[PDB]
């Protein structure tokens, strides 16, 4: 597990490279090799450190790539480019979820930078350099494509979330209130059949029946709601997404789903 300590240590490395760049002493193989380690770390960290500190670290990384670009505006292949390329190439054979988008975005920026550095460094260009530039570019663009597909799927998922939440307005407040009243006034369930609990058990049935009539006109909608909402919730997951609009919407959808499912189950029980 990535610790606050290790995150600080990685940030100290970035700051060292940044101060180096300011004195025109940037160790290019060093900053690139260190950046790669940080991509692996941040991928992990995000999945499980103050989110505060995680945001600052993503931004320090962006500052560092910015400095690399300015540095180049104004063996390496074998030991620096090649291992990073090979690691990222592994993403291109993996099944992705929405939670991967951030890390694929970062990996793409990383390949772009490797390419930029290699181009500048070689422009006397060898056949071998051209072959590596090809491989790097084919990887980068394959990643771009897989990433675009994933982002489009996410756009569609967010659109469906909005539509579901918006359509739910026809039943949601009345169903929530009706379920609240159920839960607030619910008699104890009795497990026996003794005559002395017959009144309690008739109370159970009568109380259920009030709630079922309040939501009787919504039962189809709530059932069709959950057919759509459950798979979408699984696709959206439970991790921090700080598109904090998205996390708010997601948890609205989850609440609406529990209401619908409770009321769907209650109707089948009675």
């Amino acid at each position: 597990r990535i610790t606050p300590k290790k995150l600080r240590e990685l940030s100290d490395l970035l700051r060292t490279h940044l101060s180096s760049a300011a004195t025109k002493q940037l160790d290019m193989g060093g900053v690139l090799s260190d950046l790669d380690t940080m991509l692996v770390a941040l991928d992990k960290a995000e999945r499980e450190v103050d989110k505060d500190q995680l945001k600052s670290f993503n931004s320090l990384i962006l500052k560092t790539y910015r400095v690399i670009e300015d540095y180049v505006k104004g063996n390496f292949m074998l030991s620096i480019v090649e291992p990073s390329l090979q690691r990222i190439q592994k993403h291109l054979d993996q099944t992705h979820s929405f939670s991967d988008i951030g890390s694929l975005v970062r990996a793409h920026k990383h390949l772009e930078t490797l390419l930029e550095v290699l181009v500048t460094l070689s422009q006397p260009v060898s056949s071998e350099t051209y072959g590596f530039l090809n491989r790097l570019a084919e990887a980068k663009i394959t990643l771009s494509q897989q990433l675009n597909t994933l982002q489009q799927q996410q756009e569609s998922a967010k659109a469906q979330l909005s539509i579901l939440i918006n359509r739910s307005g026809s039943w949601a407040d009345v169903a929530r209130q009706s379920l609240q009243r159920f839960d607030s006034t619910r008699p104890v369930v009795k497990f026996g059949t003794e005559q002395y609990t017959a009144i309690h058990r008739q109370m159970m049935a009568a109380h259920a029946a009030i709630t079922l009539q309040e939501v009787s006109e919504f039962t189809d909608d709530m059932r069709n709601f959950t057919v759509d909402s459950i798979p979408l919730l699984i696709q959206l997951g439970r991790s921090s997404l700080m598109d904090e609009h998205l996390v708010e919407q997601r948890e609205k959808l989850r609440e609406l789903t529990t209401i619908a499912e409770r009321l769907n189950r209650l109707e089948r029980e009675w």
